[PDB]
């Protein structure tokens, strides 16, 4: 048993509605206004072919930038310098206001929600996970602190299999018989040797954070992500997030939004944690993110080969490079990239044919770094 979870609507029974009950009362009142949460759905456009390239400013310094973006399967690219959009690119068929899957850039959004609750004094990172989610007793999350989840310094037996099972449990892939019912149940199945302190990138960590958020606030993670972050950004559009059969948002990977709106998250980070709608996280939280995590914990050569002094903290990758670059990162080429030096945010949303190869990362990081340097005063 995974304990109490936020009801899908006021008074809803646990787990209700399901794909088979949503037409029945009392479910149908909510379901009729939220059917996309139950059944896959397409937009029917209220608006009735060519790539949009407005690289302009930095185009002078980077002549072949558009070709480089094409080579890295770029769907949306946006550079925010201060409060100004100084460069934009969208591939043919992807509109400026279209939303794009964030993959694990979603994690950095989740960490931000956790940080907001730390700022409020409702989460103490030093406390064990089980202080907030007792039902994780007996799992690999029995013992580690919330901060160790945030920094992903927990040794976990997570086949990178657990990765497929995780997706099946959450509805990203077709369910197999014997699979856990939902994301919460999947998390309780996870085991490890009990060691901590070394970085191990594991998507399960972020979903535990979201579960903690739910227990602390009583809100569905879907709503917490809005209340503590999205609704304070003055975003152009809602974000979306995939949900599993209990309505639990896929915190570690399932958010989609526009490139411009994602940049508003970076802007908030470079503004000391303050957004147009109010403070999201504390100045201290932002400083700790920009400062990085323990370097010695970071033993992922896939990262340190490019960023030798890099680290990871609070759901952000920290390059530790001379620019102090930090980034949200998601597979197939998603970055929410911060360049504090120039007070700039770079959003790149892509669809590399492959999820995570040295080849694509090399090309992608080359672009992000070149664009960052192009923004330097000269």
């Amino acid at each position: 048993s995974t304990g109490q979870h936020p009801a899908r609507y006021p008074g809803a029974a646990a787990g209700e509605p399901t794909l088979d009950s949503w037409q029945e009362p009392p479910h149908n009142r909510w379901a009729f206004a939220h059917l996309g949460e139950m059944v896959p759905s397409a937009a029917v456009s209220r608006r009735p072919g060519h790539a949009l390239a407005r690289l302009g400013a930095i185009a002078a310094q980077l002549p072949d930038l558009e070709q480089r973006l094409e080579q890295t399967y770029t769907d949306a690219f946006l550079v925010l310098r201060g409060t100004e959009v100084v460069a934009e690119y969208y591939r043919a068929g992807f509109a400026p206001d279209d939303r794009h899957l964030l993959m694990s850039v979603s994690k950095s959004l989740c960490g931000t929600v956790v940080g907001a609750l730390v700022d409020e004094g409702r989460i103490d990172p030093a406390q064990p996970v089980t202080e907030y989610v007792p039902e994780l007793a007996g799992s690999v999350y029995d013992g580690p602190s919330v901060l160790q989840v945030l920094d992903m310094q927990i040794s976990i037996d997570y086949n990178e299999s657990e990765v497929q099972t995780h997706g099946r449990s959450a509805g990203w892939r077709t369910r197999r018989h014997g699979d856990p019912a939902d994301t919460y149940e999947f998390l309780t199945t996870l085991r490890g040797d009990g060691s901590t302190g070394e970085f191990q990138y594991c998507s399960a960590n972020t979903d535990v954070l979201a579960w903690i958020v739910e227990r602390v606030t009583g809100l569905r993670y879907v709503e917490a992500l809005s209340t503590y972050l999205w609704a304070k950004l003055d975003a152009d559009r809602d974000a979306t997030i995939t949900v599993d059969t209990t309505g639990f948002g896929f915190a570690h990977g399932g958010v989609s939004c526009t490139a411009r709106d994602l940049a508003r998250v970076g802007r908030m980070m470079l503004d000391g944690g303050v957004a147009p709608g109010g403070r999201v996280v504390s100045e201290d939280w932002v400083r700790r993110v920009l400062a990085g995590g323990s370097h010695e914990a970071m033993t992922d050569k896939g990262f340190t080969n490019t960023f030798p002094d890099g680290s990871y903290t609070r759901q952000w990758w920290c390059t530790g490079n001379e620019r102090g670059n930090v980034s949200g990162i998601g597979i197939h080429g998603q970055n929410l990239w911060l360049d504090p030096l120039t007070d700039s945010v770079i959003v790149k949303l892509s669809s590399w044919p492959d999820p995570d190869t040295e080849h694509w990362h090399r090309l992608q990081n080359g672009i992000l770094l070149d664009v960052s340097r192009a923004l330097d005063a000269v």
